């Protein structure tokens, strides 16, 4: 059974709840993003009209097979009527095609979704600046203050400077990204750049890529993974073992891997500096854990919160225990005070 703050009231609609069978009194299912938490239950299968960025939608049809005639598809930064409700999608500044959807009830109560976001001061100047909002269905994922991270600026700077340095030291070293998901395209698209390479992959993960209208794509990635230096692997091969193995398949090219993994936040954030960040290594492998988050920092979320001042906010994300939800609640209630609304 669907949980409540995945409802919108007031309207036939749902929002990431496709893992519920037929949600009762729901004629549209909205999908902020191409997640697996968030898509978990939809197949080529499904029958009801699913709206959604065109990205999400090249991925639903392509990656999913969910047939043409169900996908709805909703350009950004425009009013739209749904099923005689207006809204709006915006971007979310988290992976590509991910939206937060801006609700105009037939009631006069404005509702924003975030979705999964990264908040920044940017969207102060979106279509949010115009009307006051009632509720914020908010992504609390770092939702504490010990939540601290660099910007995704500094991290890529981070990248690019330490793959440079080491390739042009040893022109024989390889270097590999893990991923498990879309976004973070950057940091490998960034390191290839660097090194004038293409990105190498498994054609699972091109066909991926190929659905996300990245521009000038065709010149950035590629199947042929011998005419690449910079290669894309599984999130959970990016381990000793796993890189010793593939470093074996690449026949004698090259002699040592750097690898990155990019996490969200890691406890390793509450002591060091990005500047100060080293690799764990074992003989010729290399591996860095950067903290390259799509997520709202703490000190981003409350900027925008107070920004915004909703008269009330829902959490999306650690729901599940009391101690988590009472932290959360302390902390709208300190920004509430503090910021005067
Ligand atoms: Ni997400």
């Amino acid at each position: 059974t669907c949980p409540f703050y995945k409802k919108i009231p007031g309207t036939g609609f749902t929002v990431d709840a496709f893992q519920y069978g037929v949600v009762e009194g729901c004629t549209a299912y909205f999908l902020t993003h191409f997640h697996s938490d968030h898509y978990a239950g939809l197949s080529k299968h499904f029958t009801f009209p699913v709206y959604c960025s065109e990205i999400t939608g090249n991925l639903l049809k392509n990656k999913l097979h969910v047939q043409e005639q169900y996908i709805h598809p909703l350009p950004l930064d425009t009013e739209c009527i749904v099923n005689g409700v207006k809204v709006v999608l915006l971007d979310a500044n988290h992976c590509p095609g991910a939206v937060m959807i801006l609700f105009y009830l037939p009631n006069g109560t404005v509702i924003l979704h975030t979705g999964d976001f990264r908040a920044d001061p940017s969207m102060e100047r979106s279509l949010l600046a115009d009307q006051k909002v009632h509720m914020l269905y908010l992504d609390t994922t770092y939702c504490s203050p010990e939540y601290t991270f660099p910007s995704q600026q500094e991290v890529i700077r981070f990248a690019i400077n330490t793959a440079f340095e080491a390739v042009t030291l040893n022109p024989h070293a390889l270097v590999v990204c893990g991923t498990y998901s879309i976004g973070k395209e950057k940091v490998f698209l960034a390191i290839a750049d660097v090194l004038g390479s293409k990105v190498g992959m498994s054609q699972e993960k091109y066909k991926t890529l190929q659905c996300l209208n990245i521009p000038e794509i065709n010149s950035l990635i590629t199947t042929d993974m011998c005419s690449s230096l910079v290669h894309l692997l599984p999130m959970m091969q990016i381990n000793f073992k796993g890189l010793q193995s593939h470093l074996k398949k690449c026949g004698g090219k090259y002699n040592q891997i750097l690898a990155f993994r990019p996490t969200g936040w890691t406890h390793s954030n509450k002591f060091t500096r990005i500047a100060d960040v080293i690799p764990q290594t074992k003989g010729n492998i290399s591996i860095y854990g950067i903290p390259y988050s799509e997520h709202s920092s703490y000190l981003e979320m409350k900027r925008f919160v107070q920004w915004l001042k909703p008269q009330k906010i829902i959490p999306t994300v650690n729901v599940g225990t009391w101690k988590s939800r009472s932290t959360m609640e302390k902390y709208f209630r300190e920004w509430k005070l503090e910021a005067g609304y």
